[PDB]
């Protein structure tokens, strides 16, 4: 495996391997890292390009993937994918695709235009309908996914799921002071448990000697590098490594 793999450079027909969504007042991030590790996979492994609705995934999975704006679990997501299978969806108000994300963009521990989070955010309808002028319908609308898996806690294992079938999704303990994250390799030195997070891991490097993951967060573009992140890599660092989960999509 090379010393550095960026997902990014190495699929450049897959632009959603790119994109920086914003999961908005909604503790979302399980459905959202998982959305967006399988629009990447699915340009992958078949290059169609669709962008993943995170609505679907959020609104209509229900207890298997745990609950909704209040948290979930990135295994049950991608075995949603494999049971339901996800409509397209793109961004707030961008009315791309059969359902598009209802919860509106805000400020993650920054300053900016739009309004700043509000944790408090109630889970949306699961409607199996789409919005207004798209076709085809719901049902034919839903793209799925013929495996749903977990990766080891193996840093090398993780590497080469990542170098041979795309971006996978991961979680981690996020303590305070990565809430301030602007560069670098984070480390955990300080700050309260804040809980779980899910999150996009989409590559690898060495940085000032430093091994690090390549994330990509749900928090909007003027959060962190440019809604990116990177974190220590090998050493599990606050569970980074522990709870990896992919899936292959159908045909
Ligand atoms: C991830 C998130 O979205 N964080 C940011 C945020 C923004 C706005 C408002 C709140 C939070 O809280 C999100 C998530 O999916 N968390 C998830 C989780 O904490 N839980 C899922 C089910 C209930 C809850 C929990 O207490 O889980 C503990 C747990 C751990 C392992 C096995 C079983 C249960 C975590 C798990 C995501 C990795």
């Amino acid at each position: 495996l090379p010393e550095s793999f960026d997902a990014r450079e190495q699929w450049p027909n897959c632009p959603t391997i790119k994109e920086i969504r914003d999961q908005g007042s909604c503790g979302s991030c399980w459905a959202f890292g998982a959305v967006e590790a399988i629009s990447d996979r699915i340009c992958i492994h078949s290059n169609v390009n669709v962008e993943v609705s995170a609505e679907d995934m959020l609104t209509c999975c229900g207890g298997e993937c745990g609950d909704g704006c209040n948290g979930g679990f990135p295994s049950g997501a991608w075995n949603f994918w494999t049971k339901k299978g996800l409509v397209s969806g793109g961004l707030y108000n961008s009315h791309v695709g059969c359902r598009p994300y209802s919860i509106p963009p805000c400020e993650h521990h920054v300053n900016g235009s739009r309004p700043p989070c509000t944790g408090e955010g109630d889970t949306p309808k699961c409607s199996k309908t789409c919005e207004p002028g798209y076709s085809p319908s719901y049902k034919e609308d839903k793209h799925f996914g013929c495996s749903s898996y977990s990766v080891a806690n193996n840093e090398k294992e993780i590497m080469a799921e990542i170098y041979k079938n795309g971006p996978v999704e991961g979680a981690f303990s996020v303590y305070s002071d990565f809430l301030l994250y602007k560069s670098g390799v984070y480390q955990h030195v300080s700050g309260e448990i804040m809980g779980g997070h899910a999150i996009r891991i989409l590559g690898w490097g060495v940085e000032n000697g430093t091994p690090y993951w390549l994330v990509g967060n749900s928090w909007n573009t003027d959060w962190g590098d440019n809604g990116f992140f990177k974190i220590l890599r090998g050493q599990d660092h606050c569970g980074i490594e522990s709870e990896i989960v992919a899936g292959m999509p159908c045909t």
